[PDB]
């Protein structure tokens, strides 16, 4: 759009291509996504309402001439790159527990307002100079090839849950906490059922006893294959015992059960968080 100067591509999206841009009436440098009904209109004006530092701030909407531009804050590095980078050497803890505790804060407050993400991945996740991490892509999902990654989807949507809650987005996080952690994916589903058997392997096959209403679920099989569970001293060391606590929490399987946001921000595993910042390279 013509307030807008293209500096280059900075990625493929679900629903677009995401350009770095330069605003000619302000200066100001920014992440534009072109997109592709009225709803995702309203869907979206109210996104541009639900402003957090922990959210990339969502600018400007643009319906012109029947196209649809969203324009966002600039960040210089998400999360997967900057994860591809630390691997050599991994995520100082200090640093993933900041990142953890800033993310539960941007959910907390999304929650709050009953806004999910439903798509939390490192590659949503973006970083700046200054140590702040933040949630992009918030409320698309509920708002409107290369292949969608499963390895951080809750179980209950696995299972053909329709009605999700806020608690998909700590599943999310939690499967992104053990990866800063572990320097690799906690459950890298190639089809929904390697996804779901994944999950199975480590945390144990779900009956009625862990999650009541399980094999009522929609796509839940009897015939599924019953795994024990692992002991999780094995899934994320050598994560401290502050941290496998909270981690089992927002893996739990039954949702209900499942910490909220504002809930595993008061635990002891962030007793002594502090606020550094990463070595990155622009
Ligand atoms: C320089 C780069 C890290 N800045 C980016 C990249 C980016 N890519 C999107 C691709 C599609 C994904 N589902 C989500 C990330 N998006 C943004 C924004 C936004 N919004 C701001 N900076 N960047």
């Amino acid at each position: 759009m013509e307030n807008f100067q293209k500096v280059e591509k900075i990625g493929e999206g679900t629903y677009g291509v995401v350009y770095k841009a330069r605003n000619k009436l302000t200066g100001e440098v920014v992440a534009l996504k072109k997109i592709r009904p009225s709803t995702a209109i309203r869907e979206i004006s109210l996104l541009k309402e639900l402003n957090h530092p922990n959210i990339v701030k969502l600018l400007d909407v643009i319906h012109t001439e029947n196209k649809l531009y969203l324009v966002f804050e600039f960040l210089h590095q998400d999360l997967k790159k900057f994860m591809d980078a630390s691997a050599l050497t991994g995520i100082p803890l200090p640093l993933i527990k900041s990142y953890l505790f800033q993310l539960l804060q941007g959910l907390a407050f999304c929650h709050s307002h009953r806004v999910l993400h439903r798509d939390l991945k490192p590659q949503n996740l973006l970083i700046n100079t200054e140590g702040a991490i933040k949630l992009a892509d918030f409320g698309l999902a509920r708002a409107f090839h290369e292949v969608v990654t499963l390895w951080y989807r809750a179980p209950e949507i696995l299972l053909g849950c329709k009605y999700y809650s806020t608690a998909v987005d700590i599943w999310s996080l939690g499967c992104i906490f053990a990866e800063m952690v572990t320097r690799r994916a906690l459950f890298p589903g190639d089809s929904e059922i390697d996804q779901l058997f994944r999950i199975f392997r480590t945390l144990g096959t779900p009956d009625e006893v862990v999650w009541p209403g399980v094999t009522s679920m929609p796509d839940y099989k009897p015939s599924f294959p019953k795994w024990a569970r692992q002991d999780f001293s094995k899934v994320v060391p050598p994560l401290d015992e502050d941290g496998r606590s909270l981690l089992s929490q927002m893996l739990h399987y039954d949702p209900n059960k499942r910490i909220s946001a504002k809930a595993a921000l008061a635990h002891p595993f962030f007793q002594d968080v502090t606020k550094p910042v990463p070595h990155l390279r622009l």
